[PDB]
């Protein structure tokens, strides 16, 4: 069942998620290093990204009066060792898509798992599994080291933070009592320039070919931390040409290669990822969100509009089929709440049935980590197979058929199964994720046999 003999690398997005509980002495402590009265003009004045200490605590704790979540950029790098110092944290994991699907793959000790991301200070290096490999050169030749071992002292160090605030605390700015309405989250995530040059660094470079040969696939992902303008006069367009470079190396391997998009918010850097990167790989992974993202910019403003308001089936499968048409890499796979869905050119040697099949791994795998919270070895999988498929089945299953009635299905197949839907789990970040990392990895045995 675990296509145990496959080899994947995984790159370029892995940092730090750190969790602080505010309580009060945490939240009044912190108040309390400042003047209250530069706190309330800093509230009305509204930072919309956080520089200094005094935005930090301005849009805290306008936050957590209102009662309402947020997230909010850290767009200065120095800021780091101030929040290491004035808070402990509940919990460090790792994030970053690459990280998880590192660690997930790893999880299912599969023969062989390198991951690769530019900055690896220990920090972050240690919170991955046992079992993944990093890329490292060693007296000028290639050598695979554990993760853990391979960091660099003084690597940047890309570090969001969930600010956790709980309903019924009160805390004091001033003489002025507060008390927070609802629970919730503020969060800070890394958005500053060293942690935004997304690439394989120049050592290493020169080796991904041989990495390639040790691998079956590849999975990219992390495009969406490039910025347009760079300090050095560098741009997005440069990172994209050394990303195509990568591409390249490893498709000359015969290593076949998912892209899993993101959320990107500027419309032009989307535009430049999927022209850059998307047309040029064999697998890609998106949700909802994204597929209206991308026809938005591939012009089709009106079906996105729909997809957006009205999540309907139909508009998904014909919105698919023209981001294929278009784009024309593999195959591509929709995750969504209730259903996963796979399009394919019509000569894609596996079956309906194998399709089915690995979409069906994809949502197993990430109802198994939304339950658990962590694939810690190869039976963690059996545990989705206790997470039924959702109650709108039948109901999918019937739209999927009034679809094909009205849309044309000549030049692609088409498949649809419903998900295994977990309410409210231990795990929310990086679900679609893992249903990739599923799909892709069962996707490649059915390749390999064929």
């Amino acid at each position: 069942m675990i296509p145990e003999h496959l080899s994947i690398y995984t790159a370029y997005n892995a940092n730090i998620d750190a969790i602080v509980k505010l309580n009060q002495e945490t939240i009044q402590n912190l108040i309390n290093a400042f003047d209250p009265d530069e706190v309330k003009r800093r509230i009305e004045e509204y930072p919309r990204e956080i520089n200094e200490p005094i935005d930090f605590v301005a849009r805290l704790v306008h936050t957590l009066k209102l009662g309402k979540p947020a997230a909010v950029p850290l767009v200065n790098e120095k800021m780091n060792e101030w929040f290491d110092k004035t808070f402990r944290y509940e919990e460090e994991r790792l994030g970053g898509q690459a990280g998880i699907i590192a660690n997930t793959l790893a999880g299912l000790k599969i023969r062989k798992v390198i991951a690769y991301t530019p900055f690896l200070p220990k920090r972050l290096a240690e919170l991955f599994k046992k079992g993944v490999l990093y890329p490292v050169v060693e007296n000028g030749e290639l050598q695979f080291k554990p993760i853990q071992e391979a960091y660099r002292e003084g690597d940047p160090l890309k570090i969001n933070r969930i600010f956790e605030f709980r309903k019924g605390l009160k805390f004091k700015l001033g003489d002025e009592t507060i008390e927070i309405p609802n629970s919730g989250r503020f969060i800070v995530s890394a958005r500053f320039e060293s942690i935004s040059r997304i690439e394989t660094r120049e050592d290493i470079k020169p080796f991904l070919g041989e990495i390639g040969k040790e691998v079956d696939g590849a999975i990219f992902s992390g495009y969406q931390g490039l910025r347009t303008k760079y300090s050095d006069g560098k741009d997005a367009n440069y990172y994209l040409r050394r990303a195509k470079e990568d591409i390249i190396e490893f498709k000359e391997k015969d290593v076949k290669i998912h892209v899993e998009f993101a959320s990107v918010q500027d419309r032009k850097l989307r535009k430049k990822i999927i022209t850059n990167i998307l047309p040029f790989v064999d697998s890609v992974g998106i949700d909802e969100a994204e597929i209206a993202q991308i026809l938005s910019v591939l012009g089709y403003r009106e079906l996105a509009d729909r997809i957006f308001t009205y999540n309907r089936l139909e508009d998904s499968i014909l919105g698919g089929m023209i981001i294929l048409d278009e784009l024309n890499f593999e195959i591509l796979q929709v995750h969504t709440t209730y259903y996963l869905m796979y399009i394919t050119h019509r000569d894609n040697p596996l079956s309906e049935e194998e399709l089915a099949k690995s979409l069906e791994f994809g949502t197993t795998l990430a109802a198994a980590r939304a339950s658990l919270g962590d694939i810690r070895g190869p039976d963690d999988y059996k545990v989705g197979l206790k997470v039924p498929f959702n109650e709108r089945s039948e109901y999918v299953k019937l739209r999927f058929e009034e679809a094909k009635s009205r849309l044309r299905m000549r030049e692609y197949k088409v498949v649809v199964i419903p998900t295994r839907l977990v309410q409210n789990p231990v795990l929310t970040v990086g679900l679609g994720d893992t249903i990739s990392a599923g799909a892709f990895l069962t996707y490649l045995e059915f390749l390999k046999r064929h």
